[PDB]
């Protein structure tokens, strides 16, 4: 706690944020038995925070990237993409022109933050955001530094002092 | 919800668990660095519980297999580590037992077994050393809290029993 330089969302925004964006998920997927991919490793926090509102049929599916490839076969099937969070936009645009490719039914992207850094470099399109956060070192709920952190329930900085 | 012939365990009963199997695991773990294996999918709600709980350095890493084909192998070399493996629930002990086989062989500094449930089946038909356990269930068709039928019941809140 003495490492945070402050905190951007707490709990409690956290929970009421999660509770939302399960909402809209829901409006849209109910019907649907999409595929929810989660990026691993980062996305596992708030890709289970989130799964504990789908009240419906859902398949999961995890990719690393590719090192680990998906398990299910995504043509025809309609495909959600949780991320932790974008910066660049890089690993996401090479991720869903990937996906793309394979034909899916439909393909959206769900992330928790969203790192302003004004003007991407790539323009990915992102349907669900939890969060927009600074431009700064991201910390707590799932976000690490060194292993470290990754347990604090509020979403922070990192003082600059502790990794530079 | 209707589907549930019975509760065993509610929300309250699972998080005091898990504030104790914590408290437990810090014990051991605090300076040990260890590399936490979480068995995807099922477990990972439980897993990720228990990481908001625990306050040191660790690495988390992610293992999909079924008994054994191992679909997605470990990313971390575990050898001269200290390796937790956090399971979902141990019936017969057929996918245990072969699992820690396989991570034996890769020579960790230490192998222990972390598990929701034990489902009380009698004499397992291997004697899989079970070092952390949140509860002993019965012998039936659990669901809830990860748990899930046909993609269906992870949501719950709760740990019950899929009506026949
Ligand atoms: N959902 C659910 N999965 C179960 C149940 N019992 C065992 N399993 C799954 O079967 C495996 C354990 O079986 P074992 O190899 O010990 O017989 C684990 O993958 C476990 O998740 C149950 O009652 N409910």
């Amino acid at each position: 706690m003495d490492d945070l330089e402050r905190v951007l969302y707490n709990q409690d925004d956290i929970q009421k944020r999660i509770r939302e964006l399960a909402a809209e998920l829901t409006e849209f997927y109910e019907d649907k038995n999409p595929v929810m991919i989660c990026v691993l490793t980062g996305a596992v926090f708030f890709y289970t925070d989130l799964l504990k509102h789908l009240d419906f049929q859902l398949e999961p599916d995890y990719i690393i990237c590719i090192s680990k490839d998906l398990k299910t076969n995504i043509e025809g099937r309609h495909v959600l993409v949780v991320e932790d969070i974008i910066d660049t936009g890089l690993t996401m645009y090479q991720l869903l022109n990937n996906l793309q490719m394979r034909k899916p039914a439909s393909l959206k992207v769900c992330t928790l933050c969203d790192k302003d850094i004004g003007k991407k470099a790539y323009d990915v399109p992102i349907d669900y955001c939890g969060f927009v956060v600074e431009n700064r070192y991201i910390i707590g709920y799932g976000f690490d530094f060194h292993n470290k952190y990754r347990n604090l329930p509020v979403i922070g900085i990192l003082k600059e002092s502790v990794y530079t």
